[PDB]
């Protein structure tokens, strides 16, 4: 991950957006980059995603794949995906996974900053392109704020039923000694049939294929990290679902935007609206978000 994050903070600066908001490119795609005293994060428009996110004094906190591409319309490994208007595979034919917010340009809205981080507001909206395959209207925006902490804010403005999820991937020293706790009793397993599991102390480790959806999670889920000596504290809110995934060796392998050994190093901990759908008017719109904080061990 630090290779190919450190490739994106090494690109010219192609409009001084701020003093510390810059915009950058990256083989087809348009990179918001923050390089601030207190933090260092990076996005791409396509899918208002969140590629990096770096507080002083701290390791790199995502996990973003060096070898994703940086192409127009194709989904981004690493970092934050947004899923949205459903998560996890399609119900139509021929569609991808996670809907298609990820893979669209989104607008960077509005951003201020002051001397603790900086905060940005991306938009989507609906256009004919979208409603040929999606006949709604919609205007989503995401909400981030960079600094000591991260947070993550999505919000959908229509009328329309949705699942959803912040996809967020967290870099850890060691895949094999990981364990988030927190998360709960009850579990679907996708890597086994869907078959409901039950956990009798919150605490999930990783040593294969991990697939599960978390049905009775907590609000703060903590990712314990003897290697990197710390742990992170992944808050959800307004969600239904925590999702803990990493694919293991042999789908590391066979994903062609990820390194053979990229599961090594990472661990998703995604905020998560899917064993139910989530309501938009009219006007409450939805919202689904997601708090990062790291601390020593």
């Amino acid at each position: 991950a630090s290779h190919m994050i450190n490739k994106i903070f090494a690109l010219p600066v192609i409009e001084q957006l701020t003093p510390v908001l810059s915009r950058r490119q990256l083989d087809d795609l348009d990179l918001i980059v923050v390089d601030h005293p207190q933090v260092k994060a990076s996005f791409a428009l396509q899918g208002a995603h969140l590629l990096s996110w770096k507080p002083v004094g701290e390791e790199e906190v995502l996990w973003l794949s060096n070898n994703t591409p940086f192409k127009t319309g194709v989904a981004l490994r690493g970092g934050v995906p947004i899923c949205w208007p459903w998560f996890g595979p399609a119900a139509q034919q021929g569609l991808p996974s996670h809907g298609f917010a990820r893979n669209l340009p989104w607008a960077l809205k509005a951003h201020n900053e002051d001397d603790n981080g900086v905060m940005l507001t991306f938009e989507l909206q609906s256009s004919e392109a979208t409603r040929k395959y999606w006949p709604h209207d919609f205007t989503l925006l995401a909400r981030f704020k960079v600094g000591k902490t991260c947070e993550i804010e999505l919000e959908a403005h229509g009328e329309f039923a949705t699942t959803s999820a912040l996809h967020s991937y967290f870099n850890v020293g060691d895949i094999a000694n990981v364990k988030v706790s927190g998360l709960g009793d009850r579990f679907i397993d996708k890597v086994n049939d869907a078959k409901e599991g039950v956990l009798t102390d919150g605490i999930q480790t990783f040593p294969d294929r991990t697939d599960r959806v978390y049905l009775n999670p907590e609000a703060c889920s903590v990712i314990h990290d003897a290697t990197l000596n710390r742990t992170i504290d992944v808050v959800h809110h307004h969600h239904l679902n925590v999702v803990g995934w990493n694919p293991g060796p042999a789908l590391s392998v066979s994903m062609g935007d990820m390194p053979d050994d990229g599961y090594k190093t990472f661990v998703c901990v995604e905020t998560v609206y899917a064993t139910a759908p989530q309501q938009a008017t009219e006007e409450k719109p939805s919202r689904l978000a997601q708090t990062i904080c790291v601390a020593k061990r």
